[PDB]
């Protein structure tokens, strides 16, 4: 596997719940990237040498993603719901003296970044979050057409063992086709072939793949659940916050996010899904500016 | 495999688009039998015995299932669209002098019922519907809570190759997790293990399986907009109908009928074998007088 973040470091953090690995960069303000499915870190790989050009970059892999340690899940997916993830990430920004830190996501790491401001605003100073709506929003809107273009929620979410099992005969042709359908043109151009290894290798692992459907079952159920309270309180985010967005992606959205949040801009970019990979410089200066404003 | 079918006979029907194969036996006015996924027509070995003490039975493999043959489809779907199915069962009900005759299907089967229901009511003296509701009504449904209830309709319904790819790994898991999962008691004890066999070893087979998918993507575009052209003209099925369901609906169908009787019958979703005594009494008296 290639090193993709040249001149980087590498911690492994502990926490409570296991260990996070990340790649750690730069020097400046705190800014954290999460990434999710089917990835890990190394999306990033393309926009954080720019970015730590202006700040200290922490790339990290999510619970159970990666690199990162895997716990044992439970009845109700918890250590792999958004509110158990951002707890997690809490404490091993903690642990690196990061108490107040900037902080941007992308699918996954986009619903960890929402919940904790929404759980913890005062550990954020800004936030940014990649092509996604909220998960009450996904959900709220499922009719026919959502429910055949945006399949695998429901699908990754059937009870264990029936998405593994379906999962275990040909990982890699899976994952490579949820990769190429998401992009713009629908084939893997966008994405270095040394980027497209790392996917492949993480999800080759049964209990990698295992994770990745306790996230979806969390998705469905506490995740949609914590979020449905919030809406009806009629509580928003109050930090300063981003929506960028794929004009070909999956999540207007600039203004669904009005409702979820106080103070919010937005822009679409040219993009499918994966806007750090597929638009590198504009989603690398979009986040730049925000950030340093 | 098992013949589960004392006193009926064997029989390759020909149509226009391919052979349907067949179980037939007693005597009296003409009664076809439908199945659904993922079964072949073996699912009716507990109720066909008592039907044929009254009828003629035919049980027959839908188009592309079991031993039918299995017709080359295209970029609609069209040889697996539930209006297509009808008209080539009725084709095959002609090869046997049978232009006017009652009618029960289950699950894909009840939907190919309806469907000629609506198309050709002049063929059925009745109708039985078994624990379904229309595909229109289901997708009108489509909220979170389905989504994630009846999620293989948006999964099997994803173009090919996606669900053949999977399915093609462990196939034998994944149709007996759906017998199962859909029964009241939630494993296979409410089965015939030699019904089970049928069904797994029709599962095993690739091409069979890109079938049920077929089927799917049909339930999904052509079949919907089919329904929904009725319902946007308020057009009732006027064959006289009855509709059983699993305590594990008549309200739905009284919007799609004018003359709809219904009951729910103690049972999963597979009526004829986990409650065989009481869904064979149900239609013996529906279809007698
Ligand atoms: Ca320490
Ligand atoms: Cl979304
Ligand atoms: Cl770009
Ligand atoms: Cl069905
Ligand atoms: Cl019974």
């Amino acid at each position: 596997l290639a090193d993709l973040f040249p001149g980087f470091g590498s911690e492994w953090i502990n926490t409570s719940s296991g260990r996070i690995f990340a790649r750690v960069g730069g020097d400046g303000p705190p800014l954290l990237l999460l990434h999710g499915f089917p990835q890990t870190h190394v999306m990033w790989h393309r926009v954080a040498p720019k970015l730590a050009e202006r700040f200290k970059v922490i790339v990290a892999d999510l619970p159970g993603y990666g690199w990162s340690d895997m716990p044992e899940s439970d009845e109700q997916h918890t250590p792999y719901t958004k509110r158990a993830m951002a707890k997690q990430l809490i404490e091993a920004m903690e642990q690196l003296g990061h108490v107040h830190f900037a902080l941007a996501g992308h699918n996954r790491g986009a619903r960890v970044s929402y919940r904790l401001a929404l759980d913890s605003p005062g550990r954020l100073s800004k936030l940014a979050v990649l092509d996604i709506l909220p998960t009450y929003e996904y959900w709220q809107r499922m009719n026919r057409a959502y429910a055949l273009k945006i399949y695998h929620w429901s699908f990754l979410a059937q009870p264990a063992p029936l998405p593994e099992n379906l999962l275990g005969g040909d990982p890699d042709f899976y994952v490579k086709a949820k990769l190429a359908s998401w992009t713009r043109a629908g084939d893997l151009s966008a994405f270095d072939p040394r980027a497209v290894e790392h996917y492949r290798i993480a999800f080759a692992d049964p209990m990698r793949r295992h994770v990745m459907c306790e996230d979806y079952r969390a998705g469905a159920y506490a995740d949609f659940e914590h979020d449905k309270i919030d809406v009806e309180a009629g509580n928003k985010i109050p930090v300063p916050m981003l929506a960028l967005w794929g004009a070909s992606g999956i999540a207007t959205p600039l203004d669904v996010w009005r409702k979820w949040a106080s103070d919010v801009q937005g822009a679409p970019i040219e993009s499918g899904h994966f806007l750090p990979e597929e638009a590198p410089d504009q989603t690398a200066e979009a986040l730049v500016r925000f950030f340093s404003a």
